[PDB]
């Protein structure tokens, strides 16, 4: 069992995890004063169009929305990206408060919460054999404020009742992701891990500056979520966010001048 308590904290990963200890180890502070423009930055494509959501579950960690990533229907390409990166899930990391819950930070800023979407680079058959190499995914985050509700989020918030507890799951159809977006696709970019065990460092973070808003009443209904199994005492699912780790030797692109 890890997770994020006390005992099982991400204070505590390394000891089942050496790598937690890495050089390419995520989430990290985005520092915009010295995170240059690197004009050979390609623009970054988002193909959402004919995207497939399958089903919503709870793991005990997060809620992940998974899609049909049998086909090229919901793709990633350009910006650091070589090749086509298929949307496999999307999740969120999110706070018992406002003031904090994202992972990645700018110039030490915390968000309310940060949404992920995880691609697999189509260039190695399937997720399995990606995660084992360095460019394998690319998470797309993006960060949430709590301000206008976010139309494109309701569908989700309103089936979180229905998997409460860890293990359980939804039927999840036709829900579009373009909802989740903002208007401005600029982005910093750089190599780095998962954000939870076995926090493998196989993915190319795609972070955008553009913070989306959420609604208080929206972020309530995550925080009324479990850790926890049904039949166990209650564990609210908040904070289920990593601290920044060292950047070390790694150099943060951006996209924008
Ligand atoms: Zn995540």
């Amino acid at each position: 069992h890890w997770g994020y308590g006390k005992h099982n904290g991400p204070e505590h990963w390394h000891k089942d995890f050496p790598i937690a200890k890495g050089e390419r180890q995520s989430p990290v502070d985005i520092d915009t004063h010295t995170a240059k423009y690197d004009p050979s930055l390609k623009p970054l494509s988002v193909s959402y169009d004919q995207a497939t959501s399958l089903r919503i579950l709870n793991n005990g960690h997060a809620f992940n929305v998974e899609f049909d990533d049998s086909q090229d229907k919901a793709v990633l390409k350009g910006g650091p990206l070589d090749g086509t990166y298929r949307l496999i899930q999307f999740h969120f990391h999110w706070g018992s408060l406002d003031g904090q819950g994202s992972e990645h930070t700018v110039d030490k800023k915390k968000y309310a919460a940060e949404l992920h979407l995880v691609h697999w680079n189509t260039k190695y058959g399937d997720f399995g054999k990606a995660v084992q190499q360095p460019d394998g995914l690319a998470v797309l985050g993006i960060f949430l404020k709590v301000g206008s509700a976010k139309p494109g989020l309701q569908k989700v918030v309103d089936v979180l009742d229905s998997i409460k507890t860890k293990g359980k799951s939804a039927d999840f159809t036709n829900f579009d992701p373009r909802g989740l977006l903002p208007e401005s696709l600029d982005y910093w970019t750089y190599p780095g891990s998962l954000t939870t065990p076995p926090l493998l460092e196989c993915v190319t973070w795609i972070v955008l500056k553009e913070p989306i808003s959420v609604s208080s009443e929206q972020v309530l209904k995550f925080r009324k979520l479990n850790f926890n199994g049904e039949g166990e005492p209650e564990e609210l699912m908040v904070d289920n966010w990593r601290p920044a780790q060292p950047l070390k030797n790694r150099q943060i692109k951006a996209s924008f001048k």
